């Protein structure tokens, strides 16, 4: 039971949080401790339509979760992924420490939730493996579209 989870100061923010991390997929699968931890560590922030939130060739230091409205990104200006409330990016440069692979614009008004490196690395060790295993469908959009591929090997 989760009780214990939400109680002390922190259980207000640990509590809007959650249900979100519930549906961003990789982490719905974290169990409750590890999850409320994130909860506790995520900061917000908003972009405008327009803005770049990831410029690819850039060192990355922040993992984001989008938590409301749509953002596009684009490798050698092909489109390879479309994000929505839910979705999460911006792993890749902290689980390789090599700089941002892709572009990632904001296709109206969004608001994110975000770990910089150090929250990444300690909070989400436990799962590097599974969010690597998912860029393997990664090198099949990056194939499929014939664009480089050593960004990832
Ligand atoms: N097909 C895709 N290939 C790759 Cl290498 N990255 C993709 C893809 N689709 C989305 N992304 C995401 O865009 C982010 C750009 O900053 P990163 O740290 S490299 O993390 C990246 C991924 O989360």
């Amino acid at each position: 039971h989760h009780e214990v989870l939400f109680q002390g100061p922190g259980a207000k923010k640990r509590k809007m949080y959650e249900d979100i991390l519930s549906h961003v997929n990789i982490l719905k699968d974290m169990d409750p401790y590890e999850r409320c931890k994130v909860a506790d560590c995520l900061k917000s922030k908003s972009y405008n339509d327009g803005e770049i939130i990831i410029k690819e060739g850039e060192e990355g230091d922040t993992f984001f979760i989008l938590i409301d409205g749509n953002a596009v990104a684009s490798k050698d200006n092909k489109v390879i992924k479309t994000y929505t409330k839910g979705d999460y990016f911006g792993e890749l440069a902290l689980l390789k420490n090599k700089p941002r692979a892709a572009t990632i614009k904001a296709q109206n008004f969004c608001q994110v939730v975000y770990l910089d490196r150090k929250s990444f690395k300690r909070l989400l060790g436990p799962i590097e493996d599974i969010l690597h295993r998912n860029v393997e469908n990664y090198k099949k959009v990056l194939n499929e579209l014939g664009l480089d591929t050593t960004c990832i090997d």
